[PDB]
C-alpha cells in the first residue's frame, strides 16, 4: 500500500508528529506506505522516514 | 520559496516551535523557506536553524 489521505489535514498531521498521528479520523483515513524502498518524505523543512 | 507568514500569530508559533507547527491554520498560511542558503532566525532569545 502506497500513501493515501483522503483529507490534507491528516498528511498534514502525519508529516508533523509521526508517532502519535491518527490513522483513523472521524470520517477520514490514511495508509501509511510500507514497501520494499523507504523514502525520506520532506514538506518545507519537516522530514519523515 | 520564502518566508511568508499571513498573520503575526503563525510566525510566532512557527519561531517558537519548528517541528509541531500547523503549515495551514483556518484563514492564514504558513511557508518555509527552502533555499540552498539557511540563515540563522534570531527573534528576540529564540532561534532557529
Amino acid at each position: 500500500p502506497a500513501l493515501s489521505a483522503s483529507s490534507r489535514a491528516l498528511i498534514d498531521e502525519f508529516m508533523s508528529v509521526k508517532q502519535t498521528h491518527a490513522p483513523i479520523h472521524y470520517g477520514h483515513y490514511i495508509i501509511e506506505e510500507v514497501a520494499p524502498v523507504r523514502r525520506i518524505l520532506k514538506f518545507g523543512n519537516k522530514v519523515v522516514f
